[PDB]
C-alpha cells in the first residue's frame, strides 16, 4: 500500500495541456513527469497492472481542437509514454472505469455527436471491443466501478444537462437505469468509496455545484454529504487511503489550483495541497511512485 502517488494528466488552462504531475499524499510533494504525446483536456486516468492509461480527451490550441480516441499509456518504472490502441471513435468529455482488468470507455462527444457507445479495452491483447451503449446519450459524463458493475452518472446529452444515472451488468451486456440524483450534474468528479458511488461538483445547467451526494448501491438512494469549500466543475476525482481527493475544476471565475480531500468518518473536506498551476478538465489516478 506505500510509495503510491496522485497522478494528475493533461487538463486545460486558455489550452489543453500535457502535463503530468504526481502528488505524493504522504509527504505533500508535487513531482513533474513526462509530457503527455498530445495535450488533452476532457480526458480520463485509469490505472492497470501498475500502468497509467490516458483516454480520450481533445487537444484544443490556437490552431484547432482534435476530438481524441487515443489510448497512451505511461510506465512509472521508465517515465515514459506509450501508445496503446486507439478507441473506435473519438470521446472527448469521456468517463472511464476498470473492471477486472480492462478499461471501459464511456460517452463523450465528437464534434456534435454525443455518444451513447461504450467500448471495453484488454490490455493482454492491445485490442478495444464495443459493447452495449447506454440508454442515453452522455458527455461530460461521470463513471465509476463498484462490486464489478460499471456506473454512468450525470452529464449532457445534446439537450439537457442530467441527473439520471444507469449501470452497465457486463455479464448480460445490458445497462439499466438506476435512482436519479438529486442534483442535475453535468461534469462532475465521479468515483467510489466503501460502497457508495460519489457525485462531487459538476455543473447543473446554471451553476457550478460544490454539492456532493452518494448513492448507496444496497439501498438505492442518494444521499447528500458535507460539500466542498469550492464549487467545482470538470474537476479530477480519484479515491486514496480511504478519502476522495478532487483536483482543480472550474468554479465560474477561476480554474483551480485547490485539491480538497474528504474524510468520510467525520464527513468533512479539507484543503490538502495546491496543484502546480490551475487547471480544469484533467485525468487521475493512482499508482506507484516513479
Ligand atoms: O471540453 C470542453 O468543452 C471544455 N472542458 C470540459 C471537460 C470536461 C467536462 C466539461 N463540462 N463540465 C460541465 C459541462 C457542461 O457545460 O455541462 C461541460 C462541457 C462539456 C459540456 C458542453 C456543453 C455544451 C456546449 C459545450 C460543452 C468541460 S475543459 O477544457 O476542461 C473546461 C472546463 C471549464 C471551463 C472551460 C474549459
Amino acid at each position: 500500500k506505500v510509495g503510491r502517488l496522485i497522478y494528475t494528466a493533461g487538463g486545460y488552462f486558455r489550452q489543453s495541456l500535457s502535463y503530468l504531475e504526481a502528488y505524493n499524499p504522504s509527504n505533500g510533494s508535487w513531482l513533474r513527469l513526462a509530457d503527455l504525446q498530445v495535450p488533452r483536456s476532457g480526458l480520463a486516468g485509469c490505472v492497470v497492472g501498475g500502468l497509467l492509461y490516458a483516454v480520450g480527451g481533445r487537444n484544443n490550441s490556437p490552431d484547432g481542437n482534435t476530438d481524441s480516441s487515443a489510448l497512451d499509456c505511461y510506465n512509472p518504472m521508465t517515465n515514459q509514454w506509450s501508445p496503446c490502441a486507439s478507441m473506435s471513435v473519438p470521446r472527448n468529455r469521456i468517463g472511464v472505469g476498470v473492471i477486472d482488468g480492462h478499461i471501459y470507455a464511456v460517452g463523450g462527444s465528437h464534434g456534435c455527436i454525443h455518444h451513447s457507445s461504450v467500448e471495453r479495452y484488454e490490455p493482454e491483447r492491445d485490442e478495444w471491443h464495443l459493447v452495449a451503449p447506454m440508454l442515453t446519450r452522455r458527455i461530460g459524463v461521470g463513471v465509476a466501478v463498484l462490486n464489478r458493475l460499471l456506473y454512468a452518472v450525470g452529464g449532457f446529452d445534446g439537450t439537457n444537462r442530467l441527473n439520471s444515472a444507469e449501470c452497465y451488468y457486463p455479464e448480460r451486456n445490458e445497462w439499466r437505469m438506476i435512482t436519479p440524483m438529486n442534483t442535475i450534474r453535468s461534469g462532475a468528479g465521479v468515483c467510489v468509496l466503501h460502497n457508495c458511488i460519489y457525485a462531487a461538483g459538476g455543473y447543473d445547467g446554471q451553476d457550478q455545484l460544490n454539492s456532493v451526494e452518494r448513492y448507496d448501491v444496497e439501498t438505492e438512494t442518494w444521499t447528500f454529504v458535507a460539500p466542498m469549500r469550492h464549487h467545482r466543475s470538470a474537476l479530477g476525482i480519484t479515491v486514496h487511503q480511504g478519502k476522495i481527493y478532487v483536483l482543480g475544476g472550474y468554479d465560474g471565475h477561476t480554474f483551480l489550483d485547490s485539491v480538497e480531500c474528504y474524510d468520510p468518518d467525520s464527513d468533512t473536506w479539507s484543503e490538502v495541497t495546491r496543484m502546480t498551476s490551475g487547471r480544469s478538465g484533467v485525468g487521475v489516478a493512482v499508482t506507484m511512485e516513479p
